[PDB]
């Protein structure tokens, strides 16, 4: 009867946890991280590298599901090799080893970063070539393959979704590659102008936070019998910075945008431009709600409020 | 100056080691493992999960290259999945971290078990879908992705070869899926009959040991500038039990074979039937010298002696 | 029987080890570090790992640890927790085995133990010590803890506080007193140098042969000689402009520029000169190299290398 | 204070000079020769030119000449009248100056002062001396003249009879005991050597750092302990087959041939072993290196 | 064809040269010296001037050098630097010319090759030689070099070790054994003498006739009979009281005093008696004059002069 | 620019060299001799070796030779042939190089140029010179030849005839006027002296600072004020009894005995006094020390130095 979120305090978790609490009762969701929320009132410290500390939480709290968000992301992965390797692989391995022991089910999300330059670049399918260029990406492939294997070998109900770039009104950008899609709106509101660090024309899959929540929950609640697979690509839209610029000027016409590429372009070029998520459409009725324009308008009202 | 072989006591190691000592001199190959050679005379204990001990060997022995052979194979991988996961992922991480701190180069094997049932099974490409079902297999995707990532991130000269089934007269047969092809011969010679544990018709890629040693030394001495990839498929032939049996029976006609297929069959059929190794033919002039009938005559002659 | 040197592959080790081999024999020094030399008796030894040191002390018949291993002012500031761990756990392990095994110990200290509030001209042995850099503070711990093993358990423990050490052998690498080695490469390679200290930032300094002599002087002195365990050692003091001017005696066409950086804020917290009276009196410490001589020799040796 | 070395650029010199520098200060030692070193204070001094030595002594504050200059036994046999002039006029010049300027003198002698009528087993300090080489007969002249200057004029004269000296720094070139340096080079370059002495030609020998230690031991000894002026000094004795056997304890595969030449007829008139007990009692002479360890240490030092 | 005598105007030369002219013809001996006789074929030869010597040898058809020139023990100790040059350069030039022109050489050695460490009774031919005098160390170089030239270049080299030599004809030159010439002049002039040697300093000695005979005996011997190149030769051995006593057998009035000086400490380092049995064997050496008869003869002959 | 002194390490040299360094620069004086100072610019030079001088001249940029090197009257009488080679050959080689290199020379003479023929009271510059000692006669040859090089070749040659020279720095050394240095050592050490000249042997004498002032006065004089090239110079004349009486004005208990040796027959052939009226006219020669003042000053100076 209880769900343990790890990495609960990050971008996704900071909204995922309140939404699961909405759906299931405040008290049924155990939120955990290595940093406290920015209230909450049912929070625990958990470093996912420390397997015993996690056994402790699982047992004391009556946990039957781990929503494992804890990760180091693309930037810190590039910045610091072995720590990312260590948090991300040791996290999934501890999490999965615990699920088999106590019979937990687990969700852990993947990422479009699992894809490389030799991965087909348009309408990228669910089973395809995976040769990532980033530490973050390669640790994510292991997640997948290790979670599938725990499924197949021990029947650990293991599930996952490859997130596209996620746009949120609530977490401050963390210097990642898709994060030009969050910074932009701040700068739009503060200065009426942005300098973007991707080529004008770097197309990427992106999705607005509520759809990310909807997808996360949709697969977590899907009855197990409908799942042709364990990990699903999911998308909402693909856009280029030039489109989101133009989308913003529909509401705020005076807004401008410079372009000054840095190393992040080189990363973006190795990732999908668009993802084929048909398989989630069919199996578990996956359906996004927000297009480019509505996400742009909603983001704009929210952050213009957040001041 | 010196070469460090890890897992130097394995099947491949018990022969790679002497060979490397013929090419560069006895004193120039540091032979290490957690089991003594079954003299050697330049043997050190080295548990690849212990980074510092390795730091100690590398420093003391004047090592510039690591030929990382250490691994748990597919049998023990399934029987004891936690173990394999820590020796394989942690032995390769420590090797790369050291290769980086000490500017080493590294050779580490991959395997055909990197591939899965959604991988195109005839003429398997170097760059393809990889969704292996075995613990052993998925630890080897990680070996591949992290070696490649060290190459591109830190200039660690990392190189690898996907061994197919390997046959030899000197290492004792284990519980491997491709191992039937080592047993068959002992059973030919001792009884005049064998019962194989795969179906009559499960095609696999295989290679006789001197080609294995060949390919290993060709990839390792190739000049860096001719290598378009870091990891390469290598093959020699491909055959079914049915056909290695007929081959044996042309040398010993009274040999019979019988077929009782265990779980190793459900491992076998998720593997390639043939691998496309053109890229290694192209880049570093990979050429095998043993077809089936010549490895059979040779196996047969050599075990006849060894008894 | 044997001496173990830790950190034996740094700037001082790579010249201190072969010198002690001369004086004692080659089989009599166990060289150890975490990187090989750029040996005969070389062993890998991470001085944060006490067991391994126990092993080396035991299998080698060690009776003296000349404990060079340390992170320096640069990595100290850039990775502070790492510095604090190698330098503190290193001195604690070495001291804790000196006691268990009846071992003698030499550990260098440094002028960086001194602070803004230390009198900075003819700085005495016993004085205010409030360093500003992680490196400095770890070395006050060095001093305090070796002193206390001495008075508490009779571990024969000795150090010397090195000033900036100058040498041909070892490459420069981001330290504050390093300007005094880079200067020479730049003069030989290019006729000129951009110095990162103010022209007038007086520091105490010594040329390796005197660093070596002082090390062996305190190490070989009879124990009944030493009114203290730590000693200030100096040779000369000078400014960047003075050594510039010294170079120009031999290479008239040499020029110097000053773009000062973070290292100036380090340099002005340290002494301008050091009172080493007490080493001169206790164990007849006497330096041989002044600035012109060291300059001359630096240029001759480097020119050979390059 | 200041010490003049003559012949400082040869085999013994090039390692004695830096050792004296470490003991006394770089600046205290005037290194001189007729070749430059292959420094700081090097000067050209041909020891047959007396008054060039007068110049050097006077300008440099010399109080002691360490007179290493000589032609050796090969050049001695190959060109006798030059060896005669260098060896004999050189000691006479040094001792004459020593007397004008109140200098001390160190001038080595040699096991070659002995010949076929000398008892050749633990040969004593005071014994029959009828040597067959030009080089040895010049060195009895050295001893007799040094001792005479000591008795007659108070010139503090001292000497040590070297056995064969083995070292890593100078490279061989023709002596009779050079066999024990060649062998090492050939051991390492080829895995084999041809010895030009009989398998069993036993001779007293000494590794360099001992040689250096015996040289400074006599030099520093206080004058009142010295019962004589010249001292036999030895470390060990061995035959080429023993040094071969020694090397094989490190390099099992090393092999050795015997093609004896004229140096055999030289080695044969030399001692097998020398009695240095007098140097052991008057000034505490003690060798540190036996066969097996000089062989160990030569092999490492040459390999590097 | 001809014989060159060096040093031919010395005590030995002035009687060796007429003896040789009787055996071989007046004209067959080239007498030479740096002083003239008290002759005919006399030439000036300074034996430290090699080419004057080559001159004489080639012009005069010389095939044998009888090399007498030397400074004795007296001028050896007084002017020790010149003794060194005449004695070492003379035998060197004479050996170098003997090799170039294929000459035989005779060159006298002396009992002063022996020192205090030499066994002093029946002193053998091969034995310890640590002479204390310049004169004796130069003569060891004489022997050693002459032997070397023999074994090396086939120079026919021969010496005898003269014991003290007694003769009438030559004026005693304050050498050490030459008390035994003085004694006689004083005996006849004064009936009394003062000996500068202790009363019991035993020395080997020989009367001039036996000197000549030995010189000639060694010179004419066939080379195939010589087991060695230098030979001990004696006739008798005696003390001053022993010679004093012999004299007083003819001149019973004769009295003697003893006032010892430095020459005593010379005499103390020499043999008391020499063993010359190798020569008596090899080449039939045999003296004719014992003490009493050399005493009777000196007295007659010296009565003759004066 | 530079001055070479020969024999620089002698009685006068030992003080002439530092005085010249004071007046000219440490660096402008090249000290030289065949023995070291008992400095910082000292070279060996034997003045009988012309080219070693040529080397020094050329290498040191010398323009003036101050030629002090000489054997003096006792080595002269003891070793006459050597005296002759040093004094006549050193002047010769000095003057021959002055000519080739256009050098100036100062070379001193001596009152020993005069003999028993010389009128001995108020002896003129130009007078009879029949000296009886080797030293003397070599010095007449220095003069005559120095003058010749002056007249024939324009070599600026100058000399002074020193009378006995007295100083506190250089130990006496068995010369004739040396009694007047000896005397003071004996006064202070034993309170008493035995003089080797007659009590009444009157001789010219000059205290060292006057000796340095006459030397530099001639050397510095302008060339045109000089009517001669060689000058008598003097200060006082006394007998040994005069200096005895003078010594007693400070040291009343002092006593002097008289035992003449060979040195009296030297003294007796020297002038009693000299006429230096010419050096006084031409170059303003004026001495400063009379008997009494040199005696007080010698006594104090020596007393401090024992
Ligand atoms: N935001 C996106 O665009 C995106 C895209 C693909 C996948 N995802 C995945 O969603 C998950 C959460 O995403 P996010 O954007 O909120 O990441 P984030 O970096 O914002 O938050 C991750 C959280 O994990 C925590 N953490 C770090 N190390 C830890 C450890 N050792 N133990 C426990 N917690 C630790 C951090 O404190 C942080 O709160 C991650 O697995 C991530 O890969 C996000
Ligand atoms: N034989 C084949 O058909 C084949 C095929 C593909 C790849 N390979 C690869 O070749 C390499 C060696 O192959 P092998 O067949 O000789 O395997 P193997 O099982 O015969 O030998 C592996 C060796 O590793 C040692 N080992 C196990 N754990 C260790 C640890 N923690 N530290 C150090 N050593 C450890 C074992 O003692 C053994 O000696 C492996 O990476 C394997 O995946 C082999
Ligand atoms: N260079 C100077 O001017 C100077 C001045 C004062 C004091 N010192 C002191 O002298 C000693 C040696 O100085 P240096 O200048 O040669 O320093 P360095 O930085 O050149 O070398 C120090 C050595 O420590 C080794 N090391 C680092 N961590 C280690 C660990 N855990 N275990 C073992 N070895 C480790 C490094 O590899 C290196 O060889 C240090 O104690 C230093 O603080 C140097
Ligand atoms: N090496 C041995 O085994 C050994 C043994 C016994 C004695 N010694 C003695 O030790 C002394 C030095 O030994 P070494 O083996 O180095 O001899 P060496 O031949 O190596 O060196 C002698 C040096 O003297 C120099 N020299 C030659 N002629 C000279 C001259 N006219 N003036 C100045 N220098 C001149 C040569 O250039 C040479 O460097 C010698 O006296 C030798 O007799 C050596």
């Amino acid at each position: 009867s209880r769900i343990l979120v790890t990495g609960g305090t990050g971008q996704i978790g900071m909204e995922l946890v309140p939404y699961m609490r909405q759906l299931f009762g405040a008290d049924t969701i155990v939120n955990s991280d290595i940093k406290a929320p920015g209230r909450d009132g049912n929070f625990v410290y958990c470093d996912v590298q420390d397997r015993d500390s996690m056994a402790r939480i699982v047992t004391e709290q009556g946990v039957d599901t781990i929503v494992h968000m804890a990760s180091l992301l693309s930037a810190v992965g590039e910045a610091n090799p072995s720590l990312a390797l260590s948090v991300n692989t040791r996290g999934i391995q501890n999490v999965l080893e615990l699920a088999k022991q106590y019979q937990l089910r687990v969700f852990a999300p993947s990422t479009i970063a699992v894809f490389g330059p030799s991965t087909p670049q348009d309408e990228t399918p669910d089973t395809t070539i995976m040769r990532p260029t980033t530490m973050y990406g390669l640790t994510k492939v292991h997640v997948e393959l290790l979670g599938e294997y725990y499924y197949n070998k021990f029947g650990v109900d293991f599930r996952s979704v490859r997130y596209p770039g996620v746009i949120s009104s609530e977490a401050l950008p963390g210097g990642g590659t898709t994060d030009y899609a969050v910074e932009i709106f701040y700068e739009a509101l503060k200065h009426g102008k942005y300098t973007c660090f991707l080529n004008r024309d770097a197309k990427l899959p992106m999705m607005y936070m509520p759809d990310c929540l909807k997808a996360t929950m949709g697969l977590i609640n899907a009855p197990n019998d409908c799942l042709s697979q364990r990990t699903y690509n999911i998308t909402a839209v693909s856009f280029t910075p030039e489109e989101i610029v133009a989308s913003i000027q529909k509401v705020m016409p005076s807004f401008q945008c410079d372009y000054k590429p840095d190393f992040r372009q080189q990363i973006a070029e190795t990732w999908p431009r668009s993802i084929d998520d048909s398989i989630a459409r069919k199996d578990w009725n996956w359906q996004h709600d927000f297009d480019l324009d509505s996400m742009v308008e909603d983001m704009l009202v929210k952050l213009d409020a957040k001041l």
